[PDB]
This record gives C-alpha cells, structure tokens and sequence, in this order.
C-alpha cells in the first residue's frame, strides 16, 4: 500500500462540506490518504466551513488573490486566468513543499463512489509502471446510467481523452508540465498533442466520481475490490493487442440499424465511421458526446468510443488503418 495525497481544490462554494464529507466518510486510511484542501478566493465561510474540519485535513491558501492581466481575446475570462493559477500554486505545494510522489486531483462540487481510494489505490503501480500512461481518472464521459453496465462496475479502459474530474498524476508529470503552465484553459491545454505526447489515461466503465451543485454521469455504488483483480490487462502491449482484437472481431452494423435495436443476438457490435461529419453524425444518433479536443472524442483510444446502447455494447470505431489523431476535427 502507497501514501497518495487527495488534493482538493475549492474557493468559494460552502457546499465543499459535501466534497469533503464523503472523502472522509471513505477514506480508509488517514495515514494512506493524506487530505490537503486548497482554497483559492479568499471566500470567509468556506474558509470557516474547512478549518471546522481540523486535523482530519490540511487547509492551505492560495496566496495572491489579485486580478491577472488577461489577452486581448479573453475578456470574459478572468476566471479561467485565476483557476490556472490555483492549479499552478497548489500542484506546486502537494509536488515542492509537501514532496508527495503523486495526488489524486479533485474539485469541490465533486462527489466520491465507495471504492474511490481503492481503485486509486489499485491503479497507481500500472501509471507508476506505464510510461504509455499519464494519469488514472474516475471518470467516464459517456457514463450516464443507460450506457454503462451495472453489471461490470469492476471493467476498466484507456483513453486518449483525459478526463480529469478526479484524476492521479506522478510528481514526474507535473515536472515535465510545470515550465510550461498555461495562463488559462488549462484541461484543454493538457489535451493538446504538444503536452499529451500520445499518452493515455485509465478511465472506469462506472464513474468513481460525480457532480453535484455532467449531471447525468452515473456514481458507481457497488464497491469493488480492485487491490485484489488482475489490472495486467491495462498494460499497453495487452490492451493494443486484446483490446483492438476484440473490437474489429466484432461485426459491423449501420448505426441505424444500432439505433432501432435489430439483430439483437449480436451483444457487442461496431459502427464505423469514416470522417469527421460521419462520427459526429453516428455519435449524436447513438448519444454519445460528440465534441472532439485536439480531434480527440471524449473517452475515445484509437479512435474508438466503447459505450452501452440498449443493453448491447458498441464500438463507435475508424477503419482499422487508424494512425493518430487529427486536431483538425473540431
Ligand atoms: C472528490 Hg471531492
């Protein structure tokens, strides 16, 4: 078992008591997860509401609570100027002053699933051991209650699209991004190719986390013991060889053909699209999220977005000669 910190990050919402409530109603350990909650914003009742909590957390402040001078295209977003700069500050106090190896990362109008520190926990050793892999998320952004399988709240993924909304980094990773901190924007920025290299992340058939305060993702509640499940399936050479096998093994179906449930005896099935106009046709036909970052779809590996649609299991895929993202699919 390893030491990870949870970073929290908050400001002005009261409502963190929830975030917090449920991350120590499931820790299971103080000593294994370490809660820092850093508060940006200077907003008094929140602060109030963390320092309540004591010593079951650590209260840190973001220290300059001025106005940044922003671009002359970004106006109206002063905000995403100063949530960069929190990040900036706070991952720099978890990695430099606190000298953790790594930290789940999560924001304050979130909600954590029952087996949230253990699937972290369980996944930690395959990010440390992976250098094909960046980061492990709760999060599934096709993860509404319809188009997972309640039945597999243990099955996990890779994904090209980093999700964040409750993710683990390596202290390693935030010393490669640190030099390079964006002013603003800075989840779209960490999607860009210039900063993902190709990189994936582990992402859940069931959510580990949820929103509160997007809204339709549901929250895993059936408690998983991944400590004590084979993930070597994970590995890159498995999963590129398995996993890929498996969903260009499946038979092709036209997506209207998925849409109104035909052959159904064929229980796992892919779509194929060809273009841009054609995934983004075929996704919103079988509704699942259609916008692309750095032409990348939302929890799509290789292309392909894996998703339940009426109980069967599609691949929403390219043509197999697939070879890297083009950001020019916006
Ligand atoms: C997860 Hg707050």
């Amino acid at each position: 078992l390893a030491v990870i910190p949870i970073l929290v990050i908050a400001c002005d919402r009261s409502t963190v008591r929830r975030c917090l409530d449920k991350l120590l109603h499931y820790r299971p350990s103080a000593e294994l997860f370490p809660i820092i909650v850093s508060q940006d914003c200077g907003h008094e009742e929140t602060a109030q509401v963390i320092a309540s909590y004591g010593s079951a957390v650590t209260h840190i402040r973001q220290p300059d609570l001025s106005n940044i001078a922003v671009q002359p295209d970004h106006r109206k977003f002063q905000g995403y100027y100063k949530i960069a700069r929190h990040y900036r500050w706070a991952l720099g106090q978890i990695f430099h002053n606190f000298n953790y190896p790594a930290a789940v990362v999560v924001e304050d109008d979130l909600e954590v699933a029952p087996d949230f520190f253990e699937y972290f926990q369980a996944t930690y050793p395959l990010l440390k051991a992976d250098p094909s892999l960046w980061c492990v998320s709760a999060w599934n952004d096709n993860g509404k209650e319809q188009m997972v399988d309640s039945s597999k709240p243990e099955l996990l993924y890779r994904t090209d699209f980093f999700p964040g909304l409750g993710w683990l980094l390596l202290a390693e990773l935030w010393a490669e991004l640190e030099p390079k901190w964006p002013k603003a924007f800075w989840d779209d920025w960490m999607r860009r190719p210039e900063q993902r290299k190709g990189r994936a992340c582990v992402r859940p058939e069931i959510s580990r986390t949820m929103t509160f305060g997007l809204k339709f993702i549901k929250l895993n509640q059936q408690f998983v013991p991944f400590t004590q499940l084979d993930l070597s399936y994970l590995q890159q050479e498995a999963y590129d060889r398995d996993f890929l096998a498996r969903v260009y093994g499946a038979p092709q179906l036209q997506v209207e053909k998925v849409r109104t449930n035909d052959r159904k005896e064929l229980g796992e099935v892919r779509v194929q699209y060809t273009g841009r106009d054609s995934f983004k046709a075929f996704a919103k036909a079988l509704g699942v999220m259609d916008d692309l970052k750095s032409g990348v779809p939302r929890a799509g590996y290789r292309g392909i977005v894996t998703f339940l649609f009426r109980g069967r299991r599609v691949h929403l895929a390219p043509p197999q000669t697939w070879d890297g993202y083009d950001p020019s699919w916006t």
